[PDB]
């Protein structure tokens, strides 16, 4: 009854398949599907063991998700048939401490209830239509393009928290190392020149990046190499950075990261790499603070997309159809994908 | 001229002996000591081996100081004679970002230029008189018992400092775990009830000290054993606490540390216990930051001791002579000092 | 059908009356109320001329509450029959980004939608049954005493909020007045010890008031007469408080709070008395803030209950009958209740 | 022996005149001055009548200050001969609280001791030479060209110090509204593009202003007319700007900035122009914060000169010697400078 992008047998690759179109139950929405992020996240979960494994088989990918509201549920109020919407991803119980504050993503009890956001455990938004658990959970869009900024719901949002959440300790005329420009990493970039005073240091591995960086507003874009070290200690008097976000986190780029934090300085571990930041006495300096944020608030992802509004900060994009989709998933694993793919059914 | 406690030979133990009283060059301060605290990092340094030691020998040691201003140097002003002043311990160069902050204890340009605190470096406050560098590095007293206080200057100014950096993450009415009642956990209880709202469980080993700490204010005092994990959990729903503050910072306490720490939460690692945290995705939880603080402020510092004039924390001391010094260091490693040492010349 | 204090004439006083029993419609909720507060913008509602009105005739009275989830509407779930209940009184449109946040309070899209708090213009508590609009503005009690405990949802709240936003400019060991010791007042009073560093000055006319204030943990309690100031000034160096939080907030006490706060200080106007504080240069210091407070967030009531449950704070009770309420208005506005007047039906 | 520029009779203009060249006393230093700042504060002085003005005659005028260091004084040490820096100007007593934290210009204590900033008591900056109290008070420029950036010593100091401080109510995607381009609005308007999200709405009187703010980033710039309040609520959904910064801080300035103000705003009132907000309860809005902010931090100082070297904020100098230095000021009055006045003896 519609086609959609799913995960089916373990160690396999995602299939577009056609399944049944779902109906709102009470207190939720179904959207048309407009835009669709695809996130190396959705990788990472694919090349687990069978046992390590936990959202069902099958699965609906794709956490990056926008819209328009195509029908209502019993009950709702709040948004109309035809409203142009972003899907608030990291679902929450909505009532403890975190969900209150907006952070659902921060959300005490929610491994308990069984809660999971979609395209990690719920229906997700690669379809032609998906549904959202609550009217909280969309963000109004007034007339930005889903293609241009759906994947502001993530790729946006997760530096954006990590950031926001630095700049305690960024302060302006101060020097951040983006350490990886991919999908979030060329999106954290414009985020640290609109709204921290610091000069952006990017690294990655393959020129084409450290342009496309260099053009994104990064001051410097360098090799993550073994002269990475020494280039930013050069860089920042012997100092190091006030900043340092991993958008890759595995254990080497986190070694450059704790080799180059600046005394009273922070590391956000970004992405997921499967590394550790040994943090302590002459391993992390002094006030060094580290943290594995993880996405962010409901109110950040607003402050997100009011900056799109204003061109402060936009995703690049690589547009793709619904059968294409399993093409771009193996065009990102081979890190060939240029900013964001995103899916339009 | 003047008599001191000084560590003179590796490995060896610390000696009371005569050397020369001091005179302030241009820009110093000379104090006749009223008091002068002993702090467990005073051991540390004199359990290393040859090659990991850079303090000199000989070195009068001790960098918890008070007393009263007994002959200025040339051209200093700011202070009179008479004046009845504490010793802000972490110098630093006076001029960089985190200097001008009144955050000599993170200053980026002090292990360069050699600059090194009393008691870990320079002459320190286990002597009849001290030098202070400079005006900047005294803080009045007013009429505040010396004996009484002292010890703020860094059992009561470093956990301050640790727990004002984290109540960013630790609302009123959360949990903070402090592990270890000893000098400087035992005014880390009493702050932590002073300036949060948070209901603070206390652990340490011998349940003499756990009486302490639940005298001091402390809602729980537990034993640092196997079920000190399980306790906490029961006690937070599952959740576990909004901070905690390692006080021993020992392999062992670091891990209980990350087992217990809320999504969300903070973990200060305060003591130096050789032991590091993982800090990461799958061993730190979502949102969980660490770090290892040092010291404090020099306004931190002010804030403390306007505490101890409100009432609202005090010191446990245990008073000894110059000459009882070395006993009273016997005393603290093994264990059985209740509160700080201090000794009055 | 059921009984309720109601507002019916304009200038005239409450009275108790029989009306029908509400159902909840979908998405609402019905408590049966186990205490109901009284609080003194009750009163300046009603002693408003008929232009300035704006709730309706008739209204029924009371935006404190607590209860027992009695019935639930269509499609309601979060909460069981059976659950004890606070209720969150400042109700927003849930999705702007303020509301977000947690900050129903600050509701910037609240006036145009016409959303109004339960005794502000819905029905408010002060019955045998009220309806709450939506789950998310109920909080779990568990087991605290209703009557000891429901005030803490403004009487509490609206001085936390106004003291949690100072802290940035409240240093422990600072200086605090609080100007009126009334159903606010003697908590702020409270908070202020559990969670400031601060030495509280409290301020009113009645001796009687003075020394529960002082009871209450007020480090000093003086009258506010024209001597109030000397006082304050003598207390405080020449320097005044670095926090006034007027809880009165009419022009003579907002005159005094102009004349103590501190260079650099802050003043929350948390009263409504009628007046305006002149901010400005040669108005009031440099650096010195200036607000009009109202009420508090989400989380922020959460952490008050969470504080009560600590046993860090608690609300001094009158208890009165559904009946007796006209009589204990009577007493309210006479200035002759100790602390907070909480009708229970 | 060394000439300057000085206000001598009172209602008089300001003359160039000869006097001696100053000699360091102990602690101070002597500057070379490369050039000189003209602040429109230097013009409310001239203007006052003689009861109200108390920096003595003759008093040599400027106060923003840069140079090279001429002379050491005795006991100096910090800084050598040749060596490029700026004058920090609010002078304070460098011991009490906020002087601790780098606030000298918030010091609590500097009235009482009768410390006076350069060019506003003591001996200023418009001269061949100028003597500095203390080292402290002396940042590093490295290679920054002092003409281009002299004017940052105040210019930028100040609205940065304030814009900093509303950061906690200015979310980025949010509104900031700056009333007066002139020599602080124009880098007002730079800083607050690169370091708050905010879309900037400038407003001046003068078209060639409004077209100079929009070039340097507004992203609107409009005529403070009767139509000006309508505007800003228009560009704003109805809700009003989060920040406002009033550069101008007269009755009409401060009355807009009112009634343009959202809930839960700030409004820092920066510029000195006779008013005063009313704030509070239905005279500003819930939650809106007033404030008279003054001058900055020493470590902002530092921020805003390593924005300078970013490249991410610049004052458009008008060059003159120190002859034009009267008609300079004609021309600030006539309010015909098109950015800051420099002048470089
Ligand atoms: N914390 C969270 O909540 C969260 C949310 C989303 C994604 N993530 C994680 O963030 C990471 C990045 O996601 P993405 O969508 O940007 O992936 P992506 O494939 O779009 O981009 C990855 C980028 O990192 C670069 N890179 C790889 N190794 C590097 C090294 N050693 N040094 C420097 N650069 C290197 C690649 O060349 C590429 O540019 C993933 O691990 C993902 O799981 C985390
Ligand atoms: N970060 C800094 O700048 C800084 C400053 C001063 C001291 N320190 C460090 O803090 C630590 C404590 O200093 P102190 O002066 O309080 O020492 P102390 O000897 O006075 O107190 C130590 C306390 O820890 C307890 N303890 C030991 N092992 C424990 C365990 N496994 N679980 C729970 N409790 C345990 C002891 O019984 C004792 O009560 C030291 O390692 C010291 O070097 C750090
Ligand atoms: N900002 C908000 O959202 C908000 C919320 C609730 C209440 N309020 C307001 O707070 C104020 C107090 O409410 P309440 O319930 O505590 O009233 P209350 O009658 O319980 O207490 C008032 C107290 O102020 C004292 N007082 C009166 N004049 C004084 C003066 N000149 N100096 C010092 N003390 C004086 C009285 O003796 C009494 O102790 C009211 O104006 C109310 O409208 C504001
Ligand atoms: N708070 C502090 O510590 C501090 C420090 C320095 C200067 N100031 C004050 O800031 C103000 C500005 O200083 P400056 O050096 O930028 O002066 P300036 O003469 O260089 O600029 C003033 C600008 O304001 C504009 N203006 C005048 N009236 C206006 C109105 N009604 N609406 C909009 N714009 C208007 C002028 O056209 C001009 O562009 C002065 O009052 C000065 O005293 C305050
Ligand atoms: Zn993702
Ligand atoms: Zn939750
Ligand atoms: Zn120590
Ligand atoms: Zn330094
Ligand atoms: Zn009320
Ligand atoms: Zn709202
Ligand atoms: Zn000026
Ligand atoms: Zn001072």
């Amino acid at each position: 009854h519609m086609r959609a992008v799913q995960y089916r047998t373990i160690g396999g690759e995602p299939e577009v398949v056609e399944v049944p179109t779902p109906e709102p139950g009470p207190g939720q929405v179904r959207l048309r599907v407009t835009a669709a992020g695809l996130c190396h996240s959705d990788s990472f979960v694919m090349g687990l063991p069978a046992d390590q494994y936990t959202y069902g088989l099958p699965l609906t990918l794709g956490h990056e998700g926008a819209g328009v509201v195509d029908a209502l549920g019993d009950g709702v109020t709040g948004v109309s048939v035809g409203d142009a919407v972003a899907v608030y991803g990291p679902w929450g119980c909505g009532q403890c401490h975190a969900c209150a504050r907006g952070a659902e993503n921060y959300c005490t009890r929610a491994a308990e209830l069984g809660i999971q956001p979609p395209g990690l455990g719920s229906p997700g938004a690669l379809a032609e239509y998906m549904l959202v658990d609550d009217v909280r959970h969309l963000v109004p869009l007034g007339d930005l393009d889903p293609v241009a900024t759906v994947s502001l719901t993530d790729a946006g949002l997760t530096p954006y928290h990590a950031i926001k959440s630095s700049l305690g300790a960024l302060p302006p005329g101060g020097t951040a190392v983006v350490i990886g420009a991919g999908g979030l990493g060329h999106v954290a970039i414009q985020l640290l020149r609109a709204i921290s005073g610091a000069t952006v240091i990017a690294l990655d591995i393959s020129d084409e990046k450290l342009q496309l960086a260099k053009e994104l507003g990064a001051h410097h874009a360098l090799r993550s190499d073994d002269d990475a070290a020494a280039r930013i200690r050069e860089l920042t008097g012997g100092v190091g950075a006030a900043a340092v976000f991993d958008i890759v986190g595995a254990q080497a780029t986190i070694d450059l990261a704790r080799s180059v934090v600046a005394i009273g300085g922070v590391v956000q571990i970004v992405g997921i790499g499967g590394g550790t930041l040994p943090t302590g006495f002459f391993s992390t300096p002094m006030g060094a603070a580290v943290r594995a944020p993880y996405w962010g608030t409901r109110t950040e992802l607003m402050e997100v997309l009011d900056l799109a509004r204003a061109g402060a900060v936009h995703v690049e994009v690589e547009r793709f159809t619904l059968d294409q989709a399993p093409e771009a998933y193996r065009r990102l694993k081979a890190g060939t994908i240029r900013g964001r793919a995103v899916v339009v059914p």
